[PDB]
């Protein structure tokens, strides 16, 4: 019973006019927040998820603000109006315990903020993927058991593999085993490890595409890394 769910979460902050401050390390503080909102909601999922070895099934990008305004060598960014974040999961109950921990609270602290919870968008997922562009929300992390970069090849084999470890968690059983990544652009940023920010197209099996779009590409999906998005 799995299918994809996609919000956009808007936040404003407690003033409407002023600055609030985004740290460039902010994995850790938004991951209480989604986190928190669960353990709030549902605690015997949170429980659930808390032991669950392997892929949570569930993924969320980086906080993003309107407009920006970035200062020279300094923690943060600069934030104005709005700062928001897209959470995806294949879980509805998932799904349900995020949206509702945030609504059971909508005062939220994020970092040295305080944040009212706004709106929150739902999103339609596109009836396919083989073959589109993608672009990163999250970064994505691969590890080899060291930091495996795109420029490498097992970059794309350590991914396949994770979503067809995915796909059997998630979409039933045995894993559809077309897949090719054709990277556009690679940045690469470090948080504690690399992480790449990736344009990218994608080809090959749609449902293990899908499995990627819903829940993440790569490594940490959980701790806020490899959400994407289609190409604007």
């Amino acid at each position: 019973h799995h299918h994809g769910s996609r919000f956009l979460i808007r936040l404003v902050p407690e003033d409407k006019d002023r600055a609030f401050k985004v740290p460039y390390n902010h994995q850790y503080y938004l991951q209480g927040l989604i986190y928190n909102a669960i353990k709030s909601s549902n605690p015997k999922l949170a429980t659930y998820l808390h032991e669950v070895k392997g892929p949570k099934l569930f993924t969320y990008s980086l906080f993003m603000a309107e407009k920006r305004e970035h200062p020279k060598g300094l923690p943060y960014f600069l934030g104005y109006k709005k700062g928001f974040f897209y959470f995806s999961t294949c879980v509805p109950e998932i799904a349900e315990a995020l949206v509702n921990g945030l609504l059971m609270n909508p005062e939220v602290r994020l970092w040295d903020e305080r944040f009212y919870l706004h709106e929150i968008k739902v999103l339609r997922e596109p009836k396919k993927f083989n073959g589109s562009t993608f672009v990163t929300l999250s970064p994505i992390a691969v590890t080899v058991v060291y930091d495996v970069p795109p420029m490498e090849k097992e970059f794309y084999s350590i991914i396949k593999d994770d979503l067809q470890d995915k796909y059997v968690m998630a979409y039933g059983d045995k894993p559809p085993s077309e897949f090719e990544m054709e990277v556009l652009i690679a940045k690469p940023k470090r948080f504690r490890q690399t992480a790449w920010h990736l344009v990218f197209r994608a080809y090959g099996n749609d449902d293990l595409l899908k499995v990627g779009y819903e829940v993440g590409f790569g490594e940490k999906n959980s701790l806020g890394f490899g959400m994407v998005k289609v190409e604007g």
